[PDB]
């Protein structure tokens, strides 16, 4: 047993390993994204920028759990990472819709975690993941479903005048 | 009854005035390996300094409790502070251990006043532990074990020279 | 065909792409390495640092190759990223060994990428790796040989204090 | 010969000449796409100093040749800078079609010539080409691909606001 480890069941050290891969999938899936938005027959780069700054963010949130691991006397198990679900995104409504669709699935595993922690009388990880997931969380899924209302309101898939004004006025000019 | 009361049980009231004697009693443990370290026959000055900067933690974190007691409409009440469990304390590695053990003695008496603050459904209490101490007492524990580990490294008790080290290297210069 | 694809072979474009995913392979396996050395019982901090660093430098070198992919008018093609090869390092000795024989296993694929693109006669792929990928490789293989040649001078494995002493003195403190 | 002439062929010198007569060429070209995009018919003034920026560009790369020329002891041979294929662009997406097909015609001009100063076994040549015209061929190359898929995906040729909005968005105001 860990010297430091105190309240720390070995379901919610388990768990804490399986979500860290989701958020590394994540990652990867949104990178994917931005390589496909810079593809020079896509070419929308304030778009591809956004979902790389999200890759980003969410190899972060990996790196937070294994810290969160070690300071509870978990172990840090990792498994392959694996590839996202597509190769090519179609547009930036058909990958918006995918993003949020990983963003309420990563929320969902969030959820289901703290339900896990909540059972085990683990308050320190129940804090852990209200005070540094959860908000966060329904922020991103709200700004997500706000483009997919603007972009389905500038005429997408079909009027690429809206997608290209979308790439110059929603997101961050990169 | 205090006119500011509400939602605030006998027990929950009881029982921060015992959490608040703990702090205290935590200080002056630490207090204790501070007089220690500094002695002409110990003399390792890095190490007494940080166990003088954790006493005065734990009479920060009491104090909270007292400010916290009256924001709640409680009433203090103190007890004797006893004194601590040992005289002398060895070595580094020694009271190392001796302060991992103190901190998970504290760390469970935090997470007993959360089940009862749970139980008498305070969420206020129960925020005000994770928000103010349950953190920060996993990041003590973490730092600690970190420190026993680095200890039994540089071949405590016995070597002296490793302890010299650590007590340069390991914790700030005061 | 791509509208900006010119004399870029097709199998240089899927080298591109899996020297890409042991890109994000060689990140991984650092990573891992980070995790491992900020255990409780391991607790090397800088040591766990250098390689979060390196886990960071390895992706960036990743997101280069995509980059480059689409500049030529290649199609990004992911994979799934493989879990390290080991689940714990066994002290900063072996994870350096691992390390340079990674590295040069990097080497090699970039050095073996080189001569395909010098079969296939594309001079912008070849000053690509020299300048981007080439150099920087042959300074990293020769700090980790100067680290295990230290390690070794230390007395690695068995000397703790030694270990300890290169964790302060050999690796930039964080 | 030359008193500095070491290592440079006869037939590099002369491709040099020939390279530097294609850069003035494309530089006149460019500008007489600036001039057209400045009509009062046209009226399209940041695609025009786009058009002007890129003319300057070749410019200073055919000067660069004959710099490079004298540095190798080779003499500068001037021949007629043919006037442009086209006294009239047609529109935006017009014009950065006939601007990727220069690109990659002075593209494979420098890819030419690499593979003569391979042939003749001249390092100096062949890393002159790499780290002066290479790469920056390729980022032009790919910027304008990316661009003519902006103006497909805005409606062009026919759809004029979608060209209006573009010369706002996507060139640099000047
Ligand atoms: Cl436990
Ligand atoms: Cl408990
Ligand atoms: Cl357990
Ligand atoms: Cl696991
Ligand atoms: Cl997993
Ligand atoms: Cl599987
Ligand atoms: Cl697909
Ligand atoms: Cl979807
Ligand atoms: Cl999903
Ligand atoms: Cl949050
Ligand atoms: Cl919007
Ligand atoms: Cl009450
Ligand atoms: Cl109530
Ligand atoms: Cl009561
Ligand atoms: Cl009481
Ligand atoms: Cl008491
Ligand atoms: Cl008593
Ligand atoms: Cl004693
Ligand atoms: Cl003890
Ligand atoms: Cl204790
Ligand atoms: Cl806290
Ligand atoms: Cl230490
Ligand atoms: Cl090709
Ligand atoms: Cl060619
Ligand atoms: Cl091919
Ligand atoms: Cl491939
Ligand atoms: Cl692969
Ligand atoms: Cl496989
Ligand atoms: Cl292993
Ligand atoms: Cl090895
Ligand atoms: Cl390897
Ligand atoms: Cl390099
Ligand atoms: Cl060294
Ligand atoms: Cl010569
Ligand atoms: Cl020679
Ligand atoms: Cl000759
Ligand atoms: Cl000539
Ligand atoms: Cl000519
Ligand atoms: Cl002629
Ligand atoms: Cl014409
Ligand atoms: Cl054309
Ligand atoms: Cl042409
Ligand atoms: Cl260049
Ligand atoms: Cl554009
Ligand atoms: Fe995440
Ligand atoms: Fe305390
Ligand atoms: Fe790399
Ligand atoms: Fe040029
Ligand atoms: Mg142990
Ligand atoms: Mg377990
Ligand atoms: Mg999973
Ligand atoms: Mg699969
Ligand atoms: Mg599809
Ligand atoms: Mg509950
Ligand atoms: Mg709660
Ligand atoms: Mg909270
Ligand atoms: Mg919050
Ligand atoms: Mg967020
Ligand atoms: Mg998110
Ligand atoms: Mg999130
Ligand atoms: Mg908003
Ligand atoms: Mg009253
Ligand atoms: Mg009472
Ligand atoms: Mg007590
Ligand atoms: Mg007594
Ligand atoms: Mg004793
Ligand atoms: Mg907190
Ligand atoms: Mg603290
Ligand atoms: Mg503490
Ligand atoms: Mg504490
Ligand atoms: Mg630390
Ligand atoms: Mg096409
Ligand atoms: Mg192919
Ligand atoms: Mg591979
Ligand atoms: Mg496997
Ligand atoms: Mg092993
Ligand atoms: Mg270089
Ligand atoms: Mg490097
Ligand atoms: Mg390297
Ligand atoms: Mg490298
Ligand atoms: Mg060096
Ligand atoms: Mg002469
Ligand atoms: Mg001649
Ligand atoms: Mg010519
Ligand atoms: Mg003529
Ligand atoms: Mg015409
Ligand atoms: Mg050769
Ligand atoms: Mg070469
Ligand atoms: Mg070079
Ligand atoms: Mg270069
Ligand atoms: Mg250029
Ligand atoms: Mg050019
Ligand atoms: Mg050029
Ligand atoms: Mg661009």
């Amino acid at each position: 047993v860990s010297q430091v480890r105190q309240n720390y069941h070995s379901d919610c050290e388990a768990a804490v390993n399986r979500m860290l891969n989701l958020e590394l999938y994540a990652s990867y899936t949104y990178s994917s994204m931005y390589a496909f938005f810079d593809r020079d027959d896509v070419a929308l780069h304030n778009v591809a920028e956004f979902f790389k700054e999200h890759s980003h963010e969410e190899r972060e949130h990996a790196e937070k759990f294994m810290k969160y691991q070690n300071k509870r006397g978990g172990r840090v198990v990792l498994q392959d990472i694996k590839k996202p679900e597509r190769d090519e995104w179609g547009n930036t409504l058909e990958a918006m819709q995918a993003a949020l669709q990983l963003e309420k699935t990563v929320n969902q595993a969030l959820l289901d975690l703290h339900k896990l922690a909540t059972d085990k009388v683990d308050p320190h990880l129940c804090d852990f993941l209200e005070s540094e997931y959860l908000e966060e969380q329904v922020k991103d899924i709200k700004r997500i479903g706000d483009f997919i209302t603007n972009l389905k309101r500038l005429g997408l898939p079909e009027n690429g005048m809206g997608e290209y004004l979308f790439d110059k006025h929603s997101v961050k000019e990169s």
